[PDB]
């Protein structure tokens, strides 16, 4: 085992170092372990993926369609995450109650699970492969289908990837166990949408086309996002076939008589479509919202575990279970299920306490009906103005992403998009520029990258337009994009790539990975490298991952399919001169040590002797400047004047012609030898 | 697999909690090595072993009293540092510089590295075997005739043992390669002084008789300790049969004209008997006393290397050998050899700061001449007021001791009589008393130990009788000793004694480890149960043995018996469970560790 | 209240900052306050200054040849504390037990206590007027006779000074106290101190010419500084009429049979000449050589208490006291006056531990025979020879110190000579250079100033001259002096520097302040800048002076008798913005606090 | 008044009261708390550098308590009795 060799090298790295990744809150884990429910020995109830294996697509939404009562989507392993803890949740913590969700939660729509800020942040920052999460989960869920979150042409990332690379993603992510594909478009952009729909179409899952919600529907005034709008469109999405059909509140604004106009009227239209809604609490209004969607006839809504609920994350399960029972909508999942699930999170969460949001944020706010900022990007970057700094320099960004956003010309805010506005608003806080001022500058303004982009439409057309004495005066000499892009995009080679990854990478590397340095080249390339030095650490428990052991803790540890590691850290010595501590282990018993290096401890005047240069006599402060800075000089003739204590030196040469420059001037002490003087 | 690991917990041990041994002054070892000058390989030039091994003791000291010039005795291994540095150089520091001696001093009429208080604290406080230093030495230095300090009728220690004891001390003493034994009474109580040189003479080896100095001779309104006193104890001596008569100065108190004065009238009546003169330097007179004795024709000297000499020492190496440049008396020893010596010891001493009695006393003083303290004391003393107290509570335990020595009879100071009324003087002042106050109430005041048992004869008869009108009241009718000690006190079974130690100490038991166990029961225990624990610790150097090894640095280890240890001492954990630290090191390329008790567990 | 605000702002200062001056060996003054003896009320006993006062010069001369017994220079005051203290004693000190000296001392000769290198380190170190103490301590003082050491043509300073300036020092030294003029020059050099010989003859003090001494006048080889070398040099300063002469031994190379051969041979050729002998005793010879002088007629001898004695100092006052008992040499001084001179010296030499050599050097060195390095300059290299990057292998420089003397032409090591020779190792130290990689390797280098202007004749000429091939090419074109320097000098402007220092360094000044700023243009000038800010620090204890105060600790300062200030350090706050910290007082019962600045946090 | 570093001891100053001249070990507990000291009585015994002290009294009356106990480090004035 060089390999155990190297689960050492980590675990010193991290407690000589501290928190190898980016540690946001200054706190540590729990000292407590997550409670894992009792579960049943056999194979779990029957859930919708049992229907969708034997129907297809088109029959499971029959089958939802069909149902009843209300179904719910959980969102804990995904968006819920997303936005509390920084999308910190490792595999190792999702595993522990996958098959507790197996046995108890046969009776939900689907689970969110992949997708979205995840497919980087596992790379990036956890350094694991989000397609081994999918699999891992796949073999513990068998019976409850999967769900995803998909950016349209922008994939998994944030912009537009060549046409063929987001067919093959979705053909792979499918092979993997993935059910049903949410595809949005953060500007309510058809194409984009459609583009992303055959994507996931012809790769097999179930379709989820999901409009993006904004403004308020109940209010009449606002004419730019009406229900008209909202409704031609979800008629264009039926039109190209999708299975379901979703309303995704990003942003929590979604309220009761909005949602009862919305609902019911898409009710109408398409009397037996499939309709899955998804809000944010961070008005909260959540709960409330989704009561009302269930009763203008909603069939599946999206909630979170309570202890992973409210704020800027889904609505409480526990809540809609509640509320629901002794109706016509009843969820039927019985509350204790609710209880314990929920309990495992409480001390999940526990353990991400360096990424939890609530360290400074432990409210919603309504305010959320004014700035329009989606549930994840308000959490980080309302941290942004806590932690790094302090207080109240939120409020001005908060008031330039209103300012940014009309600036833009009234846009839907999803990823990219909100991204795109959140950098402008930053833009302008960052050299004190207010929309009009900015509005009369932006001809030479030189502004962010993702904000110049947009305006060539590299994440297309918003509706509407381009707000246009703007744009034509930021791009003014740069290549604009017309229509899709995609469209224009060549089509990414996957197999020249191929070579590549055979090349830098060793011999053995699957096509999802191909996938991953197509989406994400220079994170994966960190990625595979970390791994390569520390090898695969998805099997550590995560006290154990973000904080190393304790000292004369005693630990175990198994390495994917690798017998049992006994393990004790003893003692960490202190500095040798090349910046390096000495680490102790008792191993199996054995004792072991292991060499670190000291980051904290890296970041740690002249002579010339046998050459023509002259160096000092005798260790002296400098009295005389003699020699006028570059000029001639004679046989034995005093350049210099020093002095310590009773002790003066006056400095000679003997060697004659030009000086070059005068190192020193006039005052602080000169050691023994030290720079005067050059003589050609 | 025990020998590495009792040497690593050792080292580990102090590394965590301290050096095993009483640190007096706050200070550390020196980090820079001692000087050991290149030496000629092969054998030492002739020397003065190779005279009396051949002619036998008097045929030596009729080479000495035949030699013109003066002849001189270096005390830098044992005198010097009992008084300087509290006799704790160890038998490592020794052997550096015995190579340079043997070959560069073979002029040396002997070499003092033995008896007083090397064989107590050696094994106390040094954990060195005192016979080991005595035969590696005696390896070292074929050519230089050993001295030794015999404490008359007790051998080494402070209190009269029986006879056969002392009479096998010596034989086996010179077996081991000890030559001259400079035999010496606290009182000298005749009796006392005639024990030691029968057990001396009888187990070959030079007798050497030395009268004890006190008071004044060139002062005669001094009639106790007069010139006539002397001589006389002098002709019973001679009367005896001396070898060498050796005048003992231990605290400094000889003056230039009471030198030629009394050497003169020892020359006076005995023309060709050697004359050997040892002074301390306390008073500042050290050097010109000598001069002063070589003048009126004494054969030989003592001196320490300039850098051990001075204050309580002895006087300069240097200064002796100088002065007599270009003289009759010429020591025809060459400069440049004591320069290099006094060189090594130097950084010797330097080892051992934590014993340097600089720390407080920073020059010697003429007051010797009214409390009459001998060196070795008054260092101890000294420092035991400065260090702990504030300065000038010394003056108060001097002008003690001076009343304390009135009182008990007015008496010659030496070990252990200098204990004695040193401990009276220590117990007036826990009490605020004048000698008139305590002598007045002599008759309750339950005083300590050594002084009962001083006025009862343990140690024997002072000259002019003890003090009566005092000692009856102390003593209250009790077992009042008859005779000289000696003989009325049964002999001890070296032989019972011998298996005594045997069924818990083992086989490895040498007939030297006996007279050891017979003279220092208990210290000789705490000795062999240390080295079982730890194993032998001589071969160490003195940083290491003191204060430990430091992280990173590695060093080889001079174990004996022909292997090398490679150690690098790595880290020290922080407390665990049961209130220790785990050491970690490298050992010949292996990471290793052992176990020590942090003393912090042990403090609450 | 102003004059209080500077003492809280040299207080603070100090406690923040560690202390103002230099400080070499790491270590603390002690808690421990001197002891000084009781003293009779009224005046003195008459000495020897008031057979000068009343006699003039001639018959002081006169009355100690007539003292048939040994006379006394007691040298604590000045020479001891330079040798073994770095000349860091403070008026303070030296003022308490003037009243003692006074009192029990009558007897002596004179007391050195000014010159040498006192008048520098007073002004650049301890922040005091020299002219003060001598004024002072004259006050306390007034029937022994005040001894100076006076560097010739050199005054006070390191190189030759103008006539009048050297004439008009001794003027205003003899109007503030001065009574003897001890007067030397490092090179021997005749006209030199036949210079500073009539400047201190027109003052009207006892002229005392010293010959330097090196070599061995008893080593008959040695044929540079022969017997009849010394003779040559007396019979000139004798004939240009000294009151005394003073044989100078700076090295303390001076051997008992090499005493006996000069000043035998001195007073067998002038039985009228008063004979001065001044040694040190750094060989260990110091005693038994100033008894050899005694013997050989010599009238006084140079001593230091007990505890600032022995080493690199003067010899025992307390061995030449009891040497001398019972002989025709007695001095007659009292043995327990002796014994409490050097007890209070005890508690002194204690708040000096950060400048006691002892920390490095523990006993004096018999290779003064090899390297002639002086007293003084002993100590001022490992202890000292810190500014220059410390010490490092000290064997080296001593071996090159050596090579040194014999490259500017085998000298008489004294001040200011022993300093050339003694920037000459040191600058061979941090070049790394042999004396055969100087001799040749001479023009295509650099040497330090005090060598380049000694070989162009600033200081005068030595025996011999100066060894030529290497002086040419040090020199390259630069100007010879053209005999005596002070013959060829322009005499200093002494009343343009008086308008300078009163337009300058504060309005009303003293005479005395121009012959400082005379002697030492800029030491002087930051020693009034220093007081302006911090005011008269003279008045202050030694301990507080060089530590501060104990924090919490409750203590007296009085600003020089008027007023009482009770005084109480509290506490000291963070650091400011601007590298300041707030410390805080008690003074008078009402809180007081300054604004301090922190050197080590003062940096940006 | 520090609470948070009250948990200890005491040396207790200027008045009338009983603490230790020398820093060493407590040996003795002579005096009872509330028992007759007339005059110069021996209270406690100190030991240091091989040393052993009698700690002094002059001081009539009675004693408050004892503060200290035995093989006690002592540290600066401390707190051996209280006399009144
Ligand atoms: C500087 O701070 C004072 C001078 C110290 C050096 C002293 S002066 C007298 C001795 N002679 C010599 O050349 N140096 C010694
Ligand atoms: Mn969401
Ligand atoms: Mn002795
Ligand atoms: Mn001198």
């Amino acid at each position: 085992q060089n390999r155990a060799q190297k689960l050492l090298h980590y675990l010193g790295h991290v407690m000589v170092n501290g928190p190898t990744t980016p540690i946001p809150v200054k706190a540590s884990p729990s000292p407590t372990d997550p409670v894992v429910p009792a579960v049943p020995i056999g194979p779990p109830p029957a859930g919708f993926r049992d229907i969708l294996l034997r129907e297809g697509p088109e029959g499971f939404a029959r089958a939802v369609r069909n149902h009843p009562g209300l179904l719910l989507m959980d969102t804990t392993f995904r968006d819920a995450h997303q936005s509390l803890l920084a999308t910190r949740v490792r595999t190792h913590d999702l595993k522990k109650i996958a098959p507790y969700v197996a046995h108890n939660f046969s009776k939900l729509f689907s689970m969110e699970n992949w997708g979205g800020a995840t497919f980087d942040v596992a790379m990036r920052f956890l350094y694991e492969c989000p397609w081994r999460r999918l699999q891992e989960l796949r073999e513990l869920i068998p019976n409850i289908p999967f769900q995803m979150l998909l950016r349209g042409a922008n994939a998994v990332g944030y912009t537009n990837y060549p046409d063929n690379v987001v067919f093959k993603f979705c053909e792979v992510a499918k092979e993997n166990g993935m059910d049903v594909f949410r595809v949005f478009d953060s500007l309510n952009y058809l194409p984009n949408m459609l583009l992303g729909m055959e994507a996931a179409g012809s790769a097999g899952g179930v379709v989820e086309a999901a409009i993006s919600y904004t403004g308020d529907v109940a209010d009449p005034s606002r004419t730019k996002y009406s229900l008209q709008y909202y409704m031609g469109l979800a008629e264009e999405l039926v039109r190209a076939g999708t299975h379901i059909l979703c309303i995704k509140d990003m942003a929590g604004l979604l309220k009761p008589t909005a949602c009862t106009m919305l609902v019911s009227s898409l009710r109408d239209r398409f009397p037996d479509l499939p309709l899955h809604i998804h809000t944010h609490d961070t008005s909260g209004a959540g709960v409330a919202a989704m009561l009302a969607c269930a009763q203008a006839g909603a069939d599946v809504v999206d909630v979170a575990a309570d202890s992973m609920s409210g704020m800027t994350s889904q609505p409480s399960m526990g809540a809609l279970v509640a509320c629901t029972r002794g109706t016509p909508l009843d969820t039927e999942v019985p509350m204790e299920r609710v209880f314990d699930y929920s309990e495992y999170w409480e001390g999940a969460r526990g353990l991400y306490a360096a990424f939890d949001c609530t360290a400074t944020m432990k409210s919603g706010n309504s305010d959320v009906y004014e700035n329009e900022i989606p549930g994840g990007q308000y959490t980080n970057l309302h941290f942004q103005a806590h932690s790094m700094g302090l207080g109240s320099k939120f409020k001005e960004v908060k008031k330039a992403y209103v300012e940014a956003n009309q600036m833009l010309g009234d846009l839907i805010k999803v990823t990219p998009s909100s991204k795109i506005v959140g950098d402008l608003a930053q833009f302008m806080v960052q050299n004190g520029l207010s929309r009009a001022e900015a509005e009369a500058q932006a001809e030479e303004l030189s502004f962010p990258r993702s904000v110049v982009e947009f305006l060539q439409g590299y994440i297309g057309v918003p509706h509407g337009g381009f707000p246009e004495p703007f744009r034509s005066k930021v791009l003014k000499d740069l290549p604009r994009v017309e229509g899709r892009p995609g469209a224009s995009l060549p089509p990414l080679d996957l197999q020249a790539l191929e070579k590549e990854l055979v090349d830098r990478h060793g011999e053995e590397v699957t096509p999802e990975d191909v996938l991953s340095a197509a989406m994400y080249p220079d994170v994966f390339a960190h990625f595979k490298d970390f791994t390569a030095t520390f090898g695969p650490l998805d099997s550590l428990n995560t006290r154990l991952f973000l904080q190393g052991p304790k000292i004369a803790e005693e630990f175990e540890v198994e390495l994917e399919r690798g017998k049992t590691l006994h393990i004790k850290a003893l003692a960490v010595s202190d500095l040798n001169r090349a910046g390096q501590r000495q680490v102790f282990f008792e191993l199996n018993g054995q004792l072991r040590s292991i060499l670190v290096k000291d980051t904290q401890a890296m970041k740690e005047k002249a002579l010339k002797d046998v050459k023509g240069q002259i160096g000092a006599p005798m260790p002296g402060k400098v009295i005389d400047i003699k020699v006028v800075a570059g000029a001639k000089v004679a046989k034995g003739q005093p350049l210099c004047v020093l002095s310590a204590m009773k002790m003066e030196t006056v400095v000679t040469s003997p060697m004659e012609g030009t000086v070059r420059k005068v190192h020193v001037t006039k005052d602080m002490t000169l050691e023994g030898d030290d720079l005067i003087l050059e003589i050609e």
